[PDB]
């Protein structure tokens, strides 16, 4: 009955009319355009997006054994997500001595734009560019994170998609503060030279091609391609040339194991580092390549940022010990091993009294590598931050991200019976059965903001308990995407110790399948699943104010003025034509939250992932 629900989401993912897919075959963010996330409009497209579009036609061609659409879904990605070779140019000069030039990251957006230090600060070396290059070539084979798949920007020419960058002024901008610009500048739009003068300050501005990928939307690809190729296996099916293509995909994701500019990890300052001594070995943020557009010229860099969210042990040990998905570079199956381990033991040192998993560790002390406080602990010299990278909403307030994590190590524990990680994994399902409230009626209630507070113990490659380390649940919410998730989480659970422990535990595969039932019964819709829900955030939908710099003048595609003092909707003026607006204007009007009833392709395809997931082995 769980397969029934998995193929009957499909169909309705797949139907044309329910808005999901644009005419490209581009997965949308969401069915309704005024959405504001991470992605500020409904319908770009996000590599997470494409990730669960690869994760999604897998499970369906496990259950039917047709792979075409999975074919499809990698040649959409390679066509589109991944950056052409003639959308590459100027990439044969890179330089793996000096792979980029140093910035600051300021706590603040109207720090912005950012000083460039061209020789003050020595970067560090890359020793994995001459591998990479020696086995493929010069063009990188991951993807950009963010798509416009319908040109609602403007910033190309007709239909055509275009890749577009919203994250790029530090810590305390939020969603309502981003100002989107496109990847590939031509000096069209914007103001004067381009939007590149808003956030990069430099004495002389040229035409650019910039690419920033999300290593959570490649991992989750990785681990697709695996279990597809797996299941092919199991049916016959010969895909050789794709589980390649995610071979050179997690060799490229290597980029991600290293800082940012590639200075030695723990050093607590800006002093570069040779090979592999600036290598975490873990998953950061992002990485950003990009070069010149009519000039020979490229840069790279990664980040020193480590969110436990983003770590992928299941992708590490599939890149490490897996012959068919051994990297072309021989040094690739090494790093992976080392990663597998630093990962695991981020996951063990991060963990809270109650299970809480903390928000993850950094090598560069607010961006600016500087000395840690008095009394921080560090992880092999890195310190610890309760809300990396994004702080306005919280980056680890977020529930969704426990989940998210946490599914990767159960997962991996599945695959390899690790008996290091453990107790972690008991200590954390306690946690978050102590903090699941079910009701009588057929509603729930899972957290949705956390409060955290102390620090975690100093590691010395044990765990101590962590005595002063404590998280609480501040709200009760009922979204369905984490809720997709944590049922998955928790049949992972239920499976792993039912294969590498004495017996089945009946708790989270009991939790997991009452989680399902009850939100598939409450949330039927016509388009999928969704819930109300109070958006309160909404009102600086009317009144965030932007920060444009001053001084700076430019114009929107469509002809919106960007300027000092202009709101979130001001430079987004083609939001005034969008169905829902009008209700949005009186709820905002006459005072109550504005109740929204959303439809993603992520949360969706959750719900499907963890309905077959539990169809899986039982």
């Amino acid at each position: 009955m769980y397969k029934q629900r998995f193929l009957e989401l499909w169909e309705e993912l797949h139907d044309p009319s329910n808005g999901y897919f644009s005419s490209h075959g581009i997965p949308y963010h969401a069915v309704e355009t005024l959405i504001v996330e991470a992605p500020d409009y409904g319908h770009l497209t996000t590599s997470e997006a494409m990730s669960y579009y690869l994760w999604l036609e897998a499970l369906y061609g496990k259950f039917t054994g047709d792979f075409s659409y999975f074919m499809k879904a990698w040649e959409t990605i390679e066509k589109y997500m991944i950056p052409d070779s003639t959308e590459q140019p100027g990439m044969s000069s890179y330089n793996p001595n000096s792979p980029a030039t140093y910035a600051d990251e300021y706590e603040d957006p109207s720090y912005y734009p950012s000083e460039l230090k061209f020789d003050t600060v020595r970067v560090g070396s890359d020793p994995v560019h001459n591998d990479l290059v020696s086995a493929y070539g010069p063009n990188m084979y991951l993807m950009h994170w963010l798509m416009d798949v319908d040109n609602w920007y403007g910033f190309g020419t007709g239909t055509r998609a275009t890749f577009i960058n919203t994250f790029q002024r530090g810590e305390q901008e939020s969603t309502w503060e981003t100002i989107p610009h496109p990847s590939i500048e031509e000096f069209k739009y914007g103001g004067p030279n381009g939007f590149l003068d808003l956030f990069t300050k430099d004495r002389s501005y040229a035409k650019q091609w910039r690419y920033t990928n999300a290593p959570d939307a490649e991992g989750r690809a990785i681990q697709a391609t695996y279990w597809a190729n797996q299941w092919a296996k199991e049916h016959g099916v010969n895909l050789s040339q794709y589980v390649k293509k995610a071979s050179r995909m997690g060799d490229f994701l290597r980029n991600d194991m290293f800082d940012k500019y590639f200075m030695k990890i723990g050093a607590q300052d800006k002093t570069p580092a040779t090979g592999y001594d600036s290598a975490h070995y873990l998953m950061a943020w992002y990485t950003a390549w990009g070069g010149g557009i009519g000039a020979s010229w490229a840069w790279k860099i990664g980040c020193s940022h480590a969110h436990a969210g983003y770590q992928n042990p299941m992708t590490a040990w599939i890149l490490a010990n897996d012959p068919e998905f051994k990297p072309e570079s021989p040094n690739g199956a090494n790093d992976w091993a080392k990663s597998l381990e630093r990962q695991l033991e981020f996951y063990q040192w991060l963990q809270s009294a109650e299970g809480g998993i903390a928000g993850g560790a950094t090598n560069s002390w607010n961006g600016r590598y500087e000395k840690y406080p008095a009394g921080t602990s560090t992880f092999y010299g890195m310190a610890y931050v309760p809300h990396p990278v994004y702080a306005d909403p919280g980056s680890n307030q977020w529930f969704g991200f426990q989940a998210w994590s946490m599914q990767r190590v159960m997962e991996y524990y599945l695959e390899t019976g690790d008996s290091s990680v453990k107790n972690l994994i008991k200590k954390w399902v306690d946690w978050v059965m102590s903090e699941i409230k079910l009701y009588d009626d057929g509603t729930f209630a899972i957290p949705s903001d956390l409060e955290w507070s102390g620090q975690p113990d100093t590691w010395t490659g044990t765990y101590t308990g962590n005595p002063n380390l404590h998280v609480r649940v501040t709200s009760y919410g009922t979204d369905l995407g984490v809720a997709g998730s944590l049922a998955n989480a928790l049949a992972t659970y239920a499976a792993a110790t039912e294969r590498w422990e004495g017996k089945l535990d009946t708790k989270a595969r009991d939790m997991a399948a009452e989680l399902l039932d009850r939100m598939w019964n409450l949330y039927r819709d016509d388009k999928g699943l969704s819930a109300p829900e109070t958006r309160e955030d909404y009102v600086r939908f009317f009144e965030q104010e932007v920060y444009v710099p001053q001084g700076w003048s430019g114009t929107m595609p469509n002809g919106d003025r960007i300027e000092p003092g202009v709101t979130f909707l001001d430079i987004r003026s083609k939001y005034l034509n969008d169905p829902d607006y009008p209700k949005l204007q009186q709820a905002y009007n006459e005072g109550k939250a504005p109740v929204f009833n959303y439809h993603r392709f992520w949360a969706q395809c959750d719900i499907a992932i963890a309905n077959g997931l539990y169809s899986i082995l039982f």
